[PDB]
């Protein structure tokens, strides 16, 4: 019930300059610094494929107007920017290795300025994919294999016990999002991984080192 609230400018000062290390990038920062705009870019299905925009500016913007009520929310709007390009921009486009590039830099960054806000760390999503299991059999990261609405996979050599049973292709290169756990007392999401081990059980739910 101590909730930790974030002031705008405890959020700015902190964070600004994990933005500013994007922008100094030159030229990888360039596609990024302005909204991007189709007509004058002359690329009229953009807004089919991205429904919602993001660019360093508007991110300099919400952070100048205290938009943002903690830092995640930040860190989310970082990782829309990069996604949109990922998803808009063919891999072998300038564009494309232009944000893999601001990606990396983010990572390197977002760390210890997390960690002084109080977290654990800046990181949004697993370092690995998932491994899946091939319906002993299992699927190793990036391997290719078939599936169906998610659910049932099989990996491209072989393509519940009561259940009557019933009778696409991608790669496994997809990263989830770290999952989180609230403190109990502050409020503030931190990563089960970081904070939760193999040793410790919180039978009144977690509450972070800062809270202890
Ligand atoms: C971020 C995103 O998803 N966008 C969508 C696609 C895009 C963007 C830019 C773009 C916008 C503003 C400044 C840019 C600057 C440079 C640049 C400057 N120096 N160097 C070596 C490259 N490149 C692309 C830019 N173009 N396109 C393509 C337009 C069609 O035609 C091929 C490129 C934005
Ligand atoms: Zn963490
Ligand atoms: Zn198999
Ligand atoms: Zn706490």
């Amino acid at each position: 019930s101590r909730k930790k609230i974030f002031k705008p400018e405890e959020l700015r000062q902190a964070l600004m300059p994990t933005l500013e290390a994007l922008y100094r990038q030159d030229p990888e920062s360039l596609p990024f610094r302005q909204p991007v705009d189709p007509q004058l870019l002359g690329i009229p299905d953009y807004f089919d494929i991205v429904k919602n925009p993001m660019d360093l500016s508007t991110i300099k913007r919400k952070l100048d107007t205290g938009q943002y009520q903690e830092p995640w929310q930040y860190v989310d709007d970082v990782w829309l920017m990069f996604n949109n390009a990922w998803l808009y921009n063919r891999k072998t486009s300038r564009v494309y290795k232009f944000c893999s590039k601001l990606a990396e830099v983010f990572e390197q960054e977002i760390d210890p300025v997390m960690q002084s806000l109080g977290y654990c760390c800046g990181r949004k999503y697993e370092f690995s994919p998932q491994t899946l299991c091939c319906y002993l059999c299992t699927i190793p990261r990036d391997a290719a294999y078939y599936s169906y609405q998610n659910r049932y996979h099989f990996c491209e050599k072989c393509f519940d016990p009561s259940q009557p049973q019933t009778t696409e292709k991608k790669k496994n290169d997809t990263l989830d999002p770290e999952p989180f756990v609230d403190c109990k007392e502050c409020g503030r999401k931190m990563h089960q991984i970081c904070v939760l081990h193999y040793d410790i059980i919180w039978p009144s739910g977690f509450v972070c080192d800062n809270c202890l």
